[PDB]
C-alpha cells in the first residue's frame, strides 16, 4: 500500500492479540503507545512513569503481515500512536517524487 | 530520496530562512516544533494559546510571528509557520512541512 503524508491523520488500522485497534502513524516515536480508554481492562499492565502492557502483543495487519511489540498504555490522549516499533517490523519506507 | 522507517531517529536536516536545522520525521502531529535553544534570538515570536497537550506539548507554546521559507538540498522549497518550545530534545518535522515535501509511506 501507499499514503501521502497530508494535513490530513496518517492512520492504520490493524489487530493486536485479535482486537482491532486504529490510530496515527508516529515516526517521532520509539514504542507504541494504547490509549487507557481502548485498553482490553482484563489485559495485564505494569509501571515502569507510563503504564505497559505486560505481555507482548501479536500485531497483525489486514495482509496477515504480523509480528510482536510491548506498547505503552497511556490515560487522556486523543488517539493510539504507531511507535517506529510497530512501523519498523512493517518495512514501511518513506519516499518523495 | 528514500529513507526505511527502523528502530533509529528518522531525520531530515534543511534550512529555515537563512539558517539550517536538522530534526526528527513527526507524522503525528499538523504543526513542526523548533526547541527554542536552537531558535536564532533575533527571529521574532508570539506566545499563543494554541493547545498542543493532545501531540505531548504545551497549551502555551511561542510561534514564530513570520512564515519561514524551508528549502531542502534538492532545492524544493515552501513555507511553515513552527512554534517554539524549551527543553525539547529535537526539532519535529510535523505534517505541514512533510506534506510540502511530497512524501509518500509505501510498505513492499
Amino acid at each position: 500500500w501507499v499514503q501521502p503524508i497530508t494535513c490530513q491523520k496518517p492512520s492504520l488500522t490493524l489487530w493486536l492479540d485479535d482486537k482491532m485497534f486504529t490510530g496515527l502513524i508516529n515516526t517521532g516515536a520509539d514504542v507504541t503507545i494504547i490509549k487507557l480508554e481502548d485498553w482490553p481492562p482484563n489485559w495485564p499492565i505494569t509501571d515502569t512513569n507510563p503504564k505497559q502492557s505486560s505481555k507482548y502483543l501479536t500485531w497483525r495487519d489486514k495482509e496477515n503481515n504480523s509480528g510482536l511489540i510491548k506498547p505503552f498504555v497511556i490515560p487522556n490522549l486523543p488517539v493510539n500512536l504507531w511507535g517506529r516499533d510497530l512501523l519498523s517490523q512493517m518495512k514501511i519506507m518513506m519516499c518523495s517524487p
